[PDB]
DNA sequence: TTTTGCCATGTAATTACCTAA
DNA sequence: ATTAGGTAATTACATGGCAAA
């Protein structure tokens, strides 16, 4: 598997994002896309996951 | 998945479990299609589309 | 000390089912 | 029928620190 790695800098405006709003617009999935260089699938994912600990953590 | 058209004697047998109730189970859906000869990913499908409907009342 | 030799984690990706158009 | 994006459960894997000769 191709595991993506994230930059210090992306972990960083993802969570910032996540904060403010813990649910991805398309408009905001497409945008933080274009600005962090990264897939709008895995700034999916990404949300989902992180949702994911939230609750089990 | 091709469109397709079910017997009377399955349409009604699909009728006659879900209203047992409305949610399909694994084992339960592989049971119904070796049954009605019907295929899995059908049955599933008539279930979610019954539940959507049933719910509109 | 050092060097090797494992594990246990965190997380990114992925699956199977959901309601809703 | 299909489709997207959600939750819950996983599985794969890249890693750090620990144990021991």
């Amino acid at each position: 598997r191709p595991r993506t790695a994230f930059s210090s800098e992306q972990l960083a405006r993802l969570k910032r994002e996540f904060n403010e709003n813990r649910y991805l617009t398309e408009r905001r999935r497409q945008q933080l896309s274009s600005e962090l260089g990264l897939n709008e699938a895995q700034i999916k994912i990404w949300f989902q996951n992180k949702r994911a600990k939230i609750k089990k953590s």
